[PDB]
């Protein structure tokens, strides 16, 4: 049969490209989402009228708390129940504001949404899916190809994302014997902000020194889909920066 | 008018050779614990004989929950209560033990303790610590100089210490203009757990390339005091390893 | 027109996996060699009985020496001459031995371990630039997993893979204006030494996370492929672990 | 007795303020120069008529060629000759200009960048360690902006890559006879000779601690620290001392 997905945070952007080019590639994929219902629903309905029955949605908030365990092995449990497999994680949904130091949500709603999404979680899927377990099983993450040269005000973020790159590494080492590699993908900038206006985008863009722009979410999704692929097969531990040279430019 | 230092976990081992570093140089310190309430009276009755009234201490668990936020600002108000000013911050205290990702702590609690201090009260006291406040301010964090080549089993510290590195880097950017300097310590292997089997100690000890022993608690307290020293005045946002070129060594 | 690439040190192991799979995408291959003249022979012959006027070799001692840039513009003018252009430039070809602190005289070994593994690739990347001043151009280095838990007693040889680093991140940053993309694979344990006994091979297999085995030659290769792809368009300045996990490995 | 310290391109600037500190610490030092040979002199009668015969100078082209490791082995040579030991190098002298991808010759370049910044020291690592209580260790000076180098500066940072690694190889490999090695990372220190108020506060201005570049003394000090007693336990480390100018984004 066909091999099966989780993308976490697929509705649109990066994570909706990622659901997309696996699907393209001949994957069954869950649609995570969180609040964009409509746009995981109308994503899951493209995917299956090109394939019947190879895409459904998976409501989570990724938010920590006591239940977060919960709802991670529930939304493994969707791709077992839906696909009778499941083959890949690729650990993508995030929470991003800034969180300043010295001056809406209390700081530990912060922590809990910053870190749960950005680390916790993926700790916690990675547990799941490891424990549900010829075969070809990986797990990719989302981290940040800027962790070393964060953007101010952001440290709740930028921790969370180091603790990814963390994870990366301790969860490669531990699922190796297991067959289950685990990498990264880091874009510097790709799609901005929907609420950043386009004058602010383009200062971020002429950063960029191969091209002057943003990485389009397909060409995210290309180093995924490498990580997933058989041409990866003895990779493992490894994060590919796919940020056009942004992180080698000095201040 | 002494400066006056916060130094996390100081009742023991490494934290408290930190502290009586510090104090012999010259600053008034708080000792924090948890649990450890008469060896901190103990340290800070011995540090008083020398020099009266230069030591308290001050007890709050820094495991992460609802009320982290208020134990991290009174710490750091314990300093100014006592003292008038506070100076420096040592982020020490740090729960350390395996959790594995494949199968009577919960998972949430074990979040809650290796994130919550390895982590989240570092982010935390820093916030507290910078909104407080010529002046040398500094803070200093224990990391880990083996958090690329992680433990086997250790993913839930290992984040939290990657989380840390962050912090380090992300406080160091966004405090600088108040000339407050944010560095790291990373041991390799200093004091074993007291716990752990002489002959498994002593095979940590013989991975060490100088010396093949473990680095004293003093050892790591000495580059401790030189980040807060006159001495690193232009040096913020750096980890200073003190691991024996432990690090350094492949499998 | 088919794309042309040159890949040094292609007549054995890992450098000919490179320009065989570099053919079977469709490039032209130029087969650099320096004493294995009858195994770059029978590539290019295997070659192009596959199709016709596809690969030519091209021999050149890549030390570094006076003459070494003369060398290097020839080995580029080689690619031109034959094919008409030149897409990819894959440095592969290396010197490795070890050089202790404590019949070659040190300059000679400096001049070999120096000029394959850093100073070569900068001159062939500085003639493959000056010649180009619809198209993929790129480099692509082959780096080394371990360059930060180095083999004992192989200063010179890590020094040129560390130079090798700072090569792929300065050109790809002073390229990009070009549209050149310059990037590195970076092998742990792949193809051990012919002469090497089983039993030594083993204990270094016996090191690896994945499946304790070293790489083959073609997983190596799979890497290079990516990174010259249409797939990897927007990376740059990026090295790829293909790694097993084993730079994951603590001592 | 004293111990006592070569320090290479010591006749000025960031080499001359580590010399100063390490004989104002106690040291007798080896004060190495290639032209800058007044300002050596210079040097070591200051440093000498402090504390007489704790100070000599040594000439030596650092490019690198057939005879560098001879050089080298003097400059050792010349610690031993007139001090009866050498317990700490230090790696200072460097060359540094642009070398772009597309009146030196590309070999020339070649030898300059690489031997200064990396040959140079590996083979004055040789010699140290080969003539080999004490406290020894060598402290290399890195560049804090390796991984954010300056356009089309490749040769430069070549060479820094390329003393990183000679700086953890060397660290492992002299571990077993008790020899330390570690490096110093400067952002920005002290100014070209050559550059304007304009240029020269457009570097200021990106350093987040202070908005100015470090002193030469303040590079220093972390040297003083790497051979102190109180860094016995750290080998294979590079501290930066950059004011948070390596962590800032384009
Ligand atoms: N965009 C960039 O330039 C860039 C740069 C560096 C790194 N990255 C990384 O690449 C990945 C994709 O970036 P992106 O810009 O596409 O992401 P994004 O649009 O900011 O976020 C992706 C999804 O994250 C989900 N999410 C947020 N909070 C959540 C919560 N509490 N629970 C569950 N899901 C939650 C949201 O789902 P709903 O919409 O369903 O609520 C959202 O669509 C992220 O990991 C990001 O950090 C992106
Ligand atoms: N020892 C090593 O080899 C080594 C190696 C690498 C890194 N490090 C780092 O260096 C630092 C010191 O190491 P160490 O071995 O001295 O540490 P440790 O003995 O494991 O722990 C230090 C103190 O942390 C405090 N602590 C633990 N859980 C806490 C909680 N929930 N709330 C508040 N405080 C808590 C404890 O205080 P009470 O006793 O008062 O409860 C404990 O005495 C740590 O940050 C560690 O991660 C050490
Ligand atoms: N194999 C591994 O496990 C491993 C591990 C880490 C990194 N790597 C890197 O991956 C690459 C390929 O590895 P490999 O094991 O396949 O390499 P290799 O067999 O050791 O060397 C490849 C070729 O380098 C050429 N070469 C050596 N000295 C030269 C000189 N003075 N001038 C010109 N060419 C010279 C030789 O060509 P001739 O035979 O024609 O003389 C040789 O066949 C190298 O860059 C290596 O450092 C490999
Ligand atoms: N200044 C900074 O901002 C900065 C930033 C990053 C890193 N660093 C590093 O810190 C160290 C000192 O920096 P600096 O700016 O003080 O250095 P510098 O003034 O550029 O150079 C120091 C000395 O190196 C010597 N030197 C140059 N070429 C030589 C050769 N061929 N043979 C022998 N010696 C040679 C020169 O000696 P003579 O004058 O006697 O000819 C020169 O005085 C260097 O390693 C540098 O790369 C500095
Ligand atoms: N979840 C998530 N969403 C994002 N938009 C980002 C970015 C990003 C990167 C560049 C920019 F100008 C704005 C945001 C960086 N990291 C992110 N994470
Ligand atoms: N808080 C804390 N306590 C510790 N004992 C450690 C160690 C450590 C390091 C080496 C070892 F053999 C056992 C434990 C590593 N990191 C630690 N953190
Ligand atoms: N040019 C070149 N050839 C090689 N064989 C190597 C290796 C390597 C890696 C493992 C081993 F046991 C022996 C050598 C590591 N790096 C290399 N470079
Ligand atoms: N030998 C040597 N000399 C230097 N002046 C430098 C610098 C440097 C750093 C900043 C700047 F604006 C100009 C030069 C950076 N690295 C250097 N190396």
């Amino acid at each position: 049969e066909a091999p099966a997905a989780v993308v976490t945070g697929a509705a649109k952007r990066i994570g909706r490209a990622i659901a997309v080019k696996l699907h393209q590639t001949g994957y069954r994929v869950v649609i995570h989402y969180h609040n964009s219902a409509e746009a995981a629903v109308s994503l899951a309905d493209e995917l299956n009228k090109e394939r019947s029955n190879t895409a459904v949605v998976c409501q989570a908030d990724l938010t920590n708390s006591n239940v977060l365990p919960a709802s991670c092995e529930e939304i493994i449990n969707s791709c077992f129940r839906a696909f009778g497999r499941c083959d890949v994680l690729v650990n993508n949904a995030s929470a991003f504001y800034p969180t300043p130091l010295v001056q809406g949500k209390t700081v530990e709603t912060q922590v809990a949404e910053l870190i749960g999404t950005n680390a916790i979680a993926p700790f916690l899927l990675t547990m799941s899916f490891a424990q549900r377990q010829s075969s070809n099983l990986s797990i990719v993450n989302l981290c940040d190809a800027m962790v070393d040269q964060p953007c101010m005000a952001f440290s709740l973020y930028n921790m969370g994302k180091h603790a990814l790159v963390g994870l990366t590494q301790s969860a490669a080492l531990e699922l190796a014997p297991y067959g289950i590699r685990v990498n990264g993908v880091a874009p510097g900038v790709s799609l901005l902000p929907v609420a950043m206006g386009e004058e602010e985008k383009d200062k971020w863009r002429r950063k960029v020194p191969l091209g002057r722009r943003e990485a389009s979410a397909e060409q995210i999704a290309d180093a995924v889909i490498f990580l997933v692929s058989g041409s990866a097969q003895y990779i493992t531990g490894s994060i590919i920066k796919v940020d056009g040279g942004l992180s080698l430019v000095h201040a």
